[PDB]
């Protein structure tokens, strides 16, 4: 119902704020005001975001994956099925990476959610399992160097 989905889009957004180094997103549909706001705010922040979505939803009307591109997000498209969505902030691997490139504690925490093809954030699951953290992020990574990359 739309009062749960609120709710989780809530506590995702607490997550998001709480952000230190990295957000990756892999995300079928992105139409949540709320997420990507929140999204923005970190990357004022400084923290690094990418994001892997579907290629048919990213014109879609009130999709803001638009505006995240042009802030310079980068957004990697497949062209053209997810089990699940996912969220991953702060990954230790995705962390750890930073740290070399680049020369603060934080703490990974995934968020998943059932795909919605059409902001929905039903069947939400926030942890901070390392061992899931890990599979998530490192599926990440795969999925990213596999693609379009928006321009």
């Amino acid at each position: 119902g739309p009062m749960g989905s609120l709710r989780n889009v809530a506590k995702i957004v607490e997550q998001i704020d709480r952000a230190v180094y990295s957000i990756d997103l892999a995300i079928y549909t992105f139409t949540s005001l709320f997420l990507a706001d929140s999204i923005k705010r970190a990357l004022q922040r400084g923290v690094i975001i990418r994001i892997i979505s579907d290629g048919e939803m990213v014109y879609s009307k009130g999709s803001q994956i638009s505006m995240l591109a042009q802030l310079g997000v980068p957004v990697r498209v497949p062209i053209t099925l997810m089990h699940n969505k996912f969220c991953i902030i702060d990954g230790f691997e995705r962390v750890e990476e930073i740290r070399l490139l680049r020369k603060r504690p934080c703490y990974s925490i995934v968020i998943s959610g059932s795909v919605n093809w059409t902001g929905n954030w039903e069947n939400c699951i926030i942890t901070a399992d390392d061992k899931l953290t890990a599979t998530f992020q490192a599926e990440f990574q795969r999925m990213w160097r596999a693609q379009i990359q928006l321009k």
